[PDB]
């Protein structure tokens, strides 16, 4: 249960950052050209929102894995000096270091 709990404190922090905005909610392949080739497993806040609502996370494992597949797929798709590949950083270095704060 505080497994959880931290990963509800953690993905708050998150879905409020200021370099949050590329991945509130699921990128639209009918707007981004190539993205349905390129990521075969997306993934966003609003997705593990979802999944943490409906307790679909039995370990905390689980969960920083999905956050992870974020950013992996942001790097994968994003150049490291677009503005989403700099969102990007900022976030996935924020969510490591708050990772580690707990664990
Ligand atoms: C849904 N979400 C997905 C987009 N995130 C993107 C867009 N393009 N690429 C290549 C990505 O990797 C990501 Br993540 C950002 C989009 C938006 C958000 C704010 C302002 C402009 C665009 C809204």
């Amino acid at each position: 249960h505080s497994d959880l709990t931290f990963c509800e404190i953690i993905l708050m922090e998150m879905e409020s950052h200021d370099a949050a905005w590329p991945f509130l909610e699921p990128v639209n392949p009918r707007l981004v050209s190539g993205y349905r080739r390129i990521i075969k497993n997306p993934m966003d806040f609003s997705t593990m929102r979802h999944r943490l609502s409906r307790g679909g996370y039995t370990s905390s494992e689980e969960f920083a894995a999905d956050a992870l597949l974020v950013f992996d797929n942001c790097q994968t798709f994003n150049e490291d000096d677009s503005e989403v590949g700099k969102a990007g950083h900022i976030m996935r270095r924020f969510f490591e270091s708050r990772w580690e704060e707990f664990y």
